[PDB]
């Protein structure tokens, strides 16, 4: 699939160095329990990172383009629910769904 060849480049470009000063709070599934956010789960029902959508990529999860790009913004959309709108993680959460939502919408079709 086309389409998944691009979704695949968007995850790769997602987790390089390039935008690692912003990204690095997305690499991993939030450890709630390390961080000392104990109603984490309480409030955030499906949670999402991007080595889960890497591991569902390799698996070949994904049918198609909406299906990880699903993914990728409910990441985002945790992101936005648990934390105040003026928190450093939403800044970052922001700058890197730009690079996201611009590059997604290149899609070939
Ligand atoms: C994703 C996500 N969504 N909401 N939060 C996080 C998040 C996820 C992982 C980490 C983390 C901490 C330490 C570490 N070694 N690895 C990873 C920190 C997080 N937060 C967070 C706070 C402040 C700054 Cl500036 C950045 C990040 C706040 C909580």
């Amino acid at each position: 699939s086309e389409q998944l060849k691009h979704c695949n480049g968007i995850l790769k470009e997602l987790l390089s160095k390039k935008h690692a000063a912003y990204a690095w709070p997305f690499y991993k599934p939030v450890d709630a329990s390390a961080l000392g956010l104990h109603d984490y789960h309480d409030i955030i029902k499906h949670p999402m990172d991007l080595s889960t959508v890497k591991r569902k990529m390799e698996n070949r999860d994904y049918r198609d383009a909406q299906e990880f790009a699903a993914d990728v913004r409910l990441m985002f959309s945790n992101c936005y629910k648990y934390n105040p709108p003026d928190h450093d993680v939403v800044a970052m959460a922001r700058k890197l769904q730009d690079v996201f939502e611009f590059r997604y919408a290149k899609m070939p079709d």
